[PDB]
């Protein structure tokens, strides 16, 4: 179709957290069939980033999930157009990020313009102080709602020398055509830093994810 085995990323995140603004630019490859993908990650501006690199990256697509027969994948059926979507992520300690991505496809390329921003984070906090190690894997859930898609899902983020810190994630996912509806389901997610240098200027990001249902 106009999805291949094999595609490639790119991206821009333009964003600020606590008023303070930064960039990043990616490039990546993913397995749409194998909800698999991996891409290598630089800080433009803002560097070195004075908070956690793991509250950005969850918003550096879900057409990498791999969808069985019986479900409805709302993503892959929304190109040549592609889809947008949203997200506000609430940590429990007040700390609120908001992020969008646009999703586009030019040959066998996605394309996100990215939007990321977070307040209210307390500057001893976790995030504030670079104590996060990784996200645990999670399972989203996924149902139908005025006509577009949503996504929820339990975050935790493991933290140095022990304990987690929650975020909630909802998420709105709308494409840019019509397209079948899913019924409710699932995809577990697994995402993980491979690499990074030690301020994270350079980071190489990997996710896997699988949609499940009843």
């Amino acid at each position: 179709s106009v999805i291949k085995p094999d595609m490639k990323i790119k991206l821009r995140m333009e964003g600020a957290v606590n008023g303070h603004p930064f960039a990043i630019e990616g490039v990546g490859l993913g397995k749409p069939f194998e909800g698999k993908q991996s891409m290598d990650l630089k800080v433009k501006e803002g560097g070195p980033l004075p908070f956690a690199y793991d509250i950005l990256t969850t918003v550096f697509n879900r057409v990498f999930a791999k969808y069985p027969e019986n479900i409805v994948d709302y993503f892959k059926q929304s190109f040549p157009e592609g889809y947008s979507w949203e997200r506000s992520m609430n940590y429990e300690d007040g700390g609120i990020c908001n992020a969008t991505n646009d999703i586009t496809l030019d040959g066998d390329c996605y394309i996100y313009e990215i939007r990321f921003d977070g307040v209210n984070f307390p500057a001893n906090g976790p995030v504030m102080q670079k104590r996060t190690v990784k996200w645990e894997p999670s399972t989203e859930n996924l149902y139908v709602r005025d006509g577009v898609l949503k996504g929820d899902v339990n975050m935790a983020l493991s933290l140095e020398g022990g304990g987690h810190y929650r975020c909630d994630f909802k998420t709105t996912y709308k494409a840019k055509k019509v397209v079948q509806l899913p019924d409710y389901h699932f995809v577990d997610h697994h995402i993980e830093i491979k690499s990074h240098d030690k301020d994270y200027s350079n980071v190489n990001l990997h996710e896997h994810a699988e949609a499940h249902s009843e």
